[PDB]
DNA sequence: TAGC
């Protein structure tokens, strides 16, 4: 059964992101045609992680998100074994070679601190840096250290608010926000 | 994933 949200996602995100999002869902036995809100959230999270990684100097970040699960852990293990940093308990999204820390990036439709605290409680990994963005232009990061310069974060906030408007224009925002 |  063909949903508006699924067709919206496919024309709003670039094909590489859509392909990666489908691969991720099928790895965990999920159907982008059924769980269309999860599909949208995964594409959004992917785009933000890639935009974030573009904000650094050239060699600053290792990109973990978007890799196959087994390769993602291999690279995490290479980082931990060569830096001595503690192995995170859950797959993070980037590794910051300049600040020598993993980064967990989150995108939320609620107040930023609610999602921050949730992920900051599922930590165990006390040394992983958390950076949360909302669809209202707010952000919240560990120790108030926002990693990137302001322009790079502002680009992300702008894109997220654009995604919000495009959904609201299609009457898809209420079911997305409430999912 | 992230909202319950
Ligand atoms: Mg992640
Ligand atoms: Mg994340």
């Amino acid at each position: 059964r063909g949903s508006h949200m699924e067709d919206f996602v496919r024309q709003c995100f670039n094909p590489m992101i859509v392909e990666l999002a489908e691969k991720a869902m099928k790895e965990y036995g999920e159907d982008p045609k059924i769980e269309t809100n999860k599909f949208a959230a995964i594409c959004t999270h992917l785009e933000v992680c890639f935009m974030y990684s573009d904000g650094g100097s050239k060699h600053r970040f290792e990109i973990i998100e978007g890799r196959d699960r087994i390769m993602a852990w291999t690279v995490v293990n290479s980082i931990c074994n060569t830096t001595g940093v503690e192995k995170p308990k859950f797959l993070p999204d980037l590794y910051d070679y300049k600040e020598n820390r993993f980064i967990e990036i989150g995108v939320t439709r609620r107040e930023v601190h609610i999602y921050y605290l949730e992920k900051a409680n599922k930590i165990k990994s006390e040394k992983t840096h958390i950076h949360i963005f909302s669809f209202t232009g707010e952000e919240m990061a560990t120790k108030a250290d926002y990693t990137l310069d302001e322009e790079s974060r502002a680009r992300i906030k702008t894109r997220l608010f654009t995604i919000r408007q495009e959904m609201a224009s299609r009457s898809l925002w209420d079911s997305f926000r409430q999912s």
